[PDB]
RNA sequence: GCUCGCUGGGGAUACUGCGGGCCUUGGGACCGGGAGAGGCCGGGGGUACCCCCGGGGUAGGGGUGAAAUCCUAUAAUCCCGGG
């Protein structure tokens, strides 16, 4: 068929948002973008508009290299952490859209523990 | 009348006590088909989290209302193959 497809990993969380594009296998790195060095406020690097710019340059270098097509991941800490997408995945995803990459599959990868560890803060949470 | 009562006799047998007899309603025992995170012991699993090694890859990662401490060039965050 000769078509370069690979997958591009999305880590979103309140904090921070990285893309990460790699070969369809996902042991070959391509692009590695994220917000903290998109931005420069460490209260900008979780936002949409960092989050576009950030995929944004991944696809460049995604399309520089040879890549056309991509399969989106989508991620949440998991685990213990908070189970929600922050709000710059969809951001980032339309983002890729618009620089010209193909999308396939969009699937959310989160880790969901089975009953596993004891999440952070104490029984009474965080009392801010 | 009071000394809250004691004592010698006679009568009663509804009730309570005592002895005997006959029952099953309360409660126990037993059989039948089922229900349940009831308890103990043993054997096989679930992802998740952490660490270590081998590849990819650069300069950031984390965290907050905002920051800083902190981890990161001895190759971090992140992706992959394994223990």
């Amino acid at each position: 068929k000769k078509e370069k497809w690979g997958i591009a990993h999305i880590y979103s969380s309140f904090n921070n948002t990285i893309i990460h594009i790699t070969d369809i296998t996902g042991a070959e790195t391509i692009s590695r973008w994220s917000g903290g060095m998109v931005v420069k406020a460490d209260r900008d690097e979780p936002s949409p508009y960092a989050a576009m710019l950030a995929a944004r340059r991944a696809a460049e270098e995604a399309l520089e290299k040879g890549i056309v097509g991509v399969h989106i991941r989508v991620r949440a800490p998991g685990g213990s952490k908070s189970k929600t997408p922050g709000p710059g995945a969809q951001a980032a995803i339309r983002a890729l859209a618009r620089a010209g990459l193909k999308i396939g599959r969009v699937e959310d990868v989160t880790p969901i523990p089975h009953d596993g560890t004891r999440p952070k803060g104490g029984r009474r949470g965080r009392r801010v």
